[PDB]
């Protein structure tokens, strides 16, 4: 069919629409509840063998809105590619023990504070300057998809860390993905997405991709079909946004996605940083448009620094076939699967 | 079939292979020739109506290698998105009278100096504070695809500017595109590309896309077919690089594209900058992988600031259907067309 | 005396040493106490006339540690210059309703979340896309100046906002400045500093400088005298760090400051951004060394956009005498005063 | 007298004025002259012992304008801090065989091309994939200190490379420093500066500072005295710019420096990059104001990666006394000396 047929996993995206509904304001905030953190389990659990990497997800049913926390206890070297125009971010350290992704827009950054505080307690409040427990956080604005103003707070972040376990990730509406949505040319056509992950082991090489797509654009599959977002209930069709944009221009102008890619392959800070950018850009294949002024698109690239690539890039497949760029490209397909899991 | 069928123009990419051949090192440089600039006409000439924007292209047969210059006499606000890990850039100004694209790797930045010197002469050497004739230059490494070390020098850049005429662009092997090539997992599979352009007018809105793709990755069409690069002569097939990278890791790890988008729509510095990133990332659809450490990918987004978008984004197609993001997305498809013309 | 003599106001910095004491990187944390927020009054109250700008400061005696909040109810355009190698920053928005400075290293970023939560309550929980109350926060590591692990939390941040009043700032050991210290070539020579603010009105032009210096380097006055940090109790002398570093290299290699500048002068994003960098770099005069890999130096430049500079920069003092650069240089002196107040 | 007295070398700055005169445009350019390169010898030759680092400097009398080239044949890891708001840069590579500093504003970037083209010819046009000879260039606008439009062209950059010799730097009016000038609140008070260099060896540690100050601000010595720039011929006094700016505002608003630091101490890309920023910011001590919107301030930090620093930072002078921050501070003083040599 197309060039990527033989690496497509045939994810079974549900053709059924799930419009997010109209923007209804006046909803109750955090101070209207004795909020109870709930462990997020999603529609399905992904389980994977990546020692040292744990994941927790929690949500409030009041929202619904949640946080998803990637816990790497030992700490890991990190590059951040904040490429969107509306990025809400905390820390953005080049070394992290946890990455916290959350709804609630800028207010949801508080969840990450809950994680860092909890990690300090777990360190029993040791305060060496080279002993900081570092947490980077990113947020999506999910207030449009729901009639409540509840936001992931300190307690929910702490809960998410507490609910963290090795090698598991809740697919679908869970954690930060509870009220994520796509396709925002018009809110009438916006669909709920969710969060998604995917994992691959290549020999000893491990790659985990985590994504919470709350795009202005729509989610598309490797066949080039729009599978989530911009659904018109009148036509039953999901058109690529560019057709609405085209027509909007003819009429009126007459003459956020937060993600993480985690691997165990050793990369220098410059390799890791470019790796981050490559994989982030590859996501404009599965999300369109992407990296727009409206989006706060932020990808974290994390390495546990456990295995080395060969000193020379050579193989029987080519002289330049085993390096970071080859990895970022294998990783790009894992991330696309993760995006399709979120949109499934 | 796929979501972008209705905006695809059916560019007829030639199935016929054009491998670059193997790397032959030790050829003669500029010193070995009395180099005479040839005006580039390419396989075909695109003509477009965009007042104030001219293009010139020149090459040395002795390379073969060349330079392509976008000349906007009145000067135009510019944003630069230098994403790759191997960028060769000069100037990078937020306002430019010319953009110079050339082969010859870093040495070919000299062609842009030839343009700036020539423009200074034209201004009769005026050097007042606000009178700079600003030129931004970017290069590709095109020495692989030939057995000569001749690079675009000061003279060639000057020639390219002199050959510059309104509303024309030579498609294919012309200017900077004379020895551009794609698909470099192994040089045996590498194919010659070329340079390409496309133009679209929407009412008064104008969008020109110029591209010189010399990717590590390959060129792909909207159907998802690899149409240029990584051609295996033994199989007659162009596989997606990921399959080569995949097998290479199994075996060995057991357990540049320079482009410009030029429009006449008024955008603030922030909008133009984000517009550049969006359009640049969108190119990872037509080129894969893209923005890699091996690539010096650089896109210039240029506006002549001649027409306004409405103060509100609304239209019958949605409340957020007329803005810079909408424009960047219409522009993304013009650029894909340009990439296909280069790989045609 | 020196070029700046006529601009200096003879701030009376106390000659008396106040070494922080040997660091015990640890101690009782926030859970060991029932933390009671204390409105900070420091050693002295600075009173200024800048309508629209309020300041609150709070601390926990149990640290001691604290948070200082600048609250601009109407919101103001902001530029962030995060220059150090160990920055702890949340938000970093280009438009803020509050800036939150705090101790507690990264953990202290929680205080800023307390402010943003409060502000969302005050807005009775409206979450309109353009209704966000935005808060940017930065932190200093002040665990080395105390035998405690208490850090500014959500509650302390909220208190600081609550204690915020127009035109008042608590000089000295107050808010974020409670346990700030300077001069860390060795902790045995490290002195407590504090927080400081200065204010100047030029006609209608207003300039407020707020600073919390916790440098690796030392504070120095306009005469070039080290007046806080790197105090050697044996000699009674504060040497410039460079002499220690110099000696250290002969022997062993044989052959954070967070600040804000708030003004009412209209500046474009580009101008405000460059204004921020200029003022920030000017602080390497009063703090040496500065912008080091060990520091997380961050300056916020905030404008209430109320008065215009003339369209041309001319005056009797010169053709380039009235512009943003002129302002950033008037502002640089205000900020140096604030630094000296902090070290007083 | 002041904290730095003991590190000051008592550079004998000439008190005599050397006003640049006013900007007068319309003068003849390169086409009016049969330009021949002159090896710049300046007022005085600095000799230094730094194997592997050469310096060439050439100028055209007809400008007078020139280029200064730092040649490191073996190539060296580089970080670039381009702070200013009016930067003119070519290449900016993280690995360089030469750094080219020149007058002639953006047009002067052409001199760098002359270097690169000459290096290619030396390599005999070996275009090996990784045999690139990389040259990074920066420029100052010196067209305001002379009545000509002559700019450093390809031939002059070549000449500066060809005149390059080990361990020699021509102080004063030489190379890029021919028509550099300082203090530009008004052109009538602007003074010619020059270029400067200083060198220090600590054991086997070697630090070379090169600077071409063409500041909007004025050069100041360690005592805080204005020594070059803003000289009023009527008063015989050089005031600090802030006094002119301060008076300008009352009246009208009623109610580039390019430089390089070269060392042989091994630093990681992240260390080298922050080292660059620290040293660059330190220069606001000797140049005031600095890093302004009107300046294109660019500093290159280059390491030959020859000596290691200890694995721990400890010494008798303190726990944190031997590291890249310590080196960047030792380097800061070498750079200040070079600034004073330029203004001498
Ligand atoms: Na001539």
């Amino acid at each position: 069919v197309h060039a990527l047929t033989d690496i497509d996993g045939g994810i079974a995206v549900d053709p059924a629409p799930r419009l997010a509904g109209p923007p209804v304001f006046g909803g109750p905030g955090n101070d209207a509840f004795d909020l109870a953190p709930v462990r997020s389990t999603g529609r399905e659990m992904l389980r994977f063998d990546f020692p040292g990497v744990s994941i927790g997800a929690a949500h409030y049913e009041e929202g619904p809105t949640g946080a998803t926390v990637i816990h790497i206890p030992a700490g890991a070297r990190t590059a951040v590619d904040a490429r969107g125009g509306a990025v809400g971010l905390s820390g953005g350290y080049d070394f992290n023990h946890a990455i916290c992704l959350a709804g609630g827009a800028s207010y949801g950054l508080e969840a990450g504070a809950g994680v860092s505080g909890a990690l300090l307690e777990r360190l029993e409040y040791r305060t060496g300057f080279a002993e900081a427990q570092l947490v980077s956080s990113a947020v999506i604005y999910d207030f449009s998809a729901r009639s409540t103003a509840v936001y992931p707070d300190k307690a929910l972040g702490r809960a998410a860390l507490e609910f963290a376990v090795p090698g598991e990730f809740p697919q679908g509406r869970a954690g930060a993905g509870m009220s994520a949505s796509a396709g925002k040319v018009d809110w009438d056509r916006t669909e709920i997405t969710g969060q998604g992950a995917a994992f691959r082991r290549l020999g000893d090489v491990r790659i985990l991709a985590v994504v919470v797509p709350n795009p202005v654009g729509v989610i598309m599959d490797r066949a080039g079909t729009v599978v989530r977002g911009n659904y018109d209930a009148q036509t039953g069709v999901r058109r690529h946004p560019v057709f609405d944009y085209q027509e909007a221009f003819a009429e009126q102008v007459p003459p956020t996605t937060i993600s993480a890619i985690v691997t165990n392959v050793r990369m220098s800070p410059v390799e890791l940083n470019q790796f981050a950018k490559q994989v982030h850009s590859s996501m404009h294949r599965g999300i369109q448009p992407f990296h727009t002024d409206m989006d706060g698109d932020t990808l974290f690239a994390v390495t546990t620094d456990e295995i080395d690539l060969p000193t020379t890039p050579g193989s029987s497949r080519g002289r330049l076939s085993v390096n970071a760029t080859a990895l970022g490209a294998i990783a790009s397909e894992v991330m696309w699967d993760a995006v399709l899991e979120a949109g499934k």
